[PDB]
């Protein structure tokens, strides 16, 4: 009785990520299906292999399937990953035959935006739950792309905050910019999916989310279902920096990532290293082989270094849902990609909020409203005067303190038993039996 639904993931660290939790879940109780993950092949980075063949041995229950889509050729002045995203759009309508041989017979897919098109014409009969990697907010801007025929006026959905220009990805107003072209392809066919499913839950972002889901928008979309919280894999190789978590004040260290694309050049974090050591506060900041500081030396200089080194960690990877989840933690400096918002929102994690992209500026906007974290929108414009006033009101300022605190007691509850995430999650693979 038990089903087989397929989770379709696409590519990309920062989309990988949340159909490997979904995948996880789902093969595990309550849920109980079987799961066949599917892996677009050949991966573009090493650090997506790296992650998926220690997901699957750190959950062996779970069927591999891979879709082999040849790499497209690198062409100047695109982007490598729009490429690579294109490559899979166009290869989904390929879909229907490898997925029709897996036993036994799937009842449902769990599939990345790039299928869209590809599943909801050829295989109209089997229910498709698209899973957006982002915001509810900012998603409702994806699906709302085919209608944007003004490049410099912001635009209004109705029934929503209006997105203001500068928080629009500029291709969005060109309908045959590479990126442009496979979004407005699959928003197309989102009125044939069975679901919307986000990374995200109901008191997070009430107002987008019963905007979505009362008509308001005026969308042809389905309905639009939080799933998350998502619960975080474990991961066997342990966090070296834990111990040293253990001997520093509660609430007292500041953690630092701006996830894997990064758009900050040396100078930038040289004055981001300048305005830390000026702070004083501790920390553990992830900057750009494991154990070089050479690099860093020559960036910071040895006096600026050492400095730095007193107080915090500078390091090349950590475990971010273990660092986020320690109690000496009290904030997070982030760009406030959607994965990194939510796993802060999960522990109660103030944000300190310095998106780079659109879609992390309307993400920033959501952290702000719902009383996460603190935007500082001009940033850029003074790096070390932003870090140095602002430290000190991520990791003292109790009302932001306690609101963030808040955020993560509803998205345990949501992820609980009876939440509103779990419910919905239950009430999908329920219909399927
Ligand atoms: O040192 C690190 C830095 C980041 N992450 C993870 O990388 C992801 C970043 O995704 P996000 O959406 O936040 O940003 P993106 O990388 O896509 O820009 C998150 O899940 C983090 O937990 C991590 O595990 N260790």
């Amino acid at each position: 009785d038990q089903p087989h639904v397929v989770v379709c993931s696409g590519a990309g660290m920062g989309h990988l990520t949340p159909f490997l939790n979904l995948a996880s879940a789902l093969s595990s109780a309550p849920y109980n299906c079987k799961v066949t993950l599917l892996i677009v092949i050949p991966l573009i980075t090493d650090a997506e292999s790296h992650h998926i063949s220690s997901f699957f041995s750190s959950h062996p229950t779970i069927h591999r399937l891979d879709f082999h889509v040849n790499l497209p050729a690198p062409k100047p002045n695109v982007d490598p990953f729009f490429l690579r995203y294109k490559s899979i759009s166009d290869s989904a309508h390929r879909l229907p035959v490898h997925l029709s041989a897996l036993s036994p017979p799937i009842s449902a897919v769990f599939s990345d935006f790039l299928f869209t098109q590809g599943l909801n014409t050829t295989l109209p009969h089997l229910p498709n739950y698209t899973f957006t990697t982002t915001s509810a907010r900012f998603f409702t801007l994806m699906s709302y792309v085919p209608h944007l025929k003004s490049s410099s006026s912001p635009v209004e959905i109705p029934g929503l905050e209006p997105f203001p220009t500068d928080n629009i990805p500029p291709p969005f107003f060109n309908p045959e910019h590479i990126f442009t072209s496979f979004t407005i392809s699959n928003a197309k066919y989102f009125s044939l999916s069975k679901g919307i499913l986000v990374n995200t839950f109901d008191s997070f972002e009430p107002e987008t989310l019963s905007a979505l889901n009362s008509g308001d928008t005026l969308s042809d979309l389905p309905p639009v279902i939080p799933i998350g919280p998502l619960n975080e894999l474990e991961h066997n190789k342990q966090e070296e920096l834990l111990p040293w978590l253990d001997q520093q004040p509660e609430k007292s260290v500041l953690y630092v990532s701006f996830g894997n694309r990064t758009a900050m050049s040396s100078d930038q974090i040289l004055e981001l290293g300048m305005g830390l050591e000026r702070s004083d506060c501790r920390f553990i900041w992830v900057v750009k082989d494991k154990d070089d500081k050479s690099e860093l030396r020559k960036l910071f200089g040895e006096e600026l270094y050492l400095k730095l080194s007193e107080k915090g960690k500078l390091v090349k990877w950590v475990n971010q849902t273990e660092i986020l989840g320690h109690t000496a933690v009290g904030g997070f400096l982030s760009h406030c990609g959607w994965n990194s918002v939510m796993e802060a929102a999960r522990r109660g994690v103030p944000i300190l909020a310095w998106p780079q992209h659109g879609d992390q500026r309307e993400n920033a906007w959501v952290v702000e409203k719902a009383g996460l974290g603190v935007w500082e929108r001009e940033w850029a414009s003074g790096i070390q005067a932003a870090i140095v006033e602002k430290v000190k009101m991520i990791m003292g300022n109790n009302d932001l303190r306690k609101s963030a605190m808040k955020v993560g007691e509803e998205a345990k509850r949501a992820c609980d038993v009876g939440g509103s995430s779990a419910t919905a999650l239950m009430n999908i693979i329920g219909s399927l039996k």
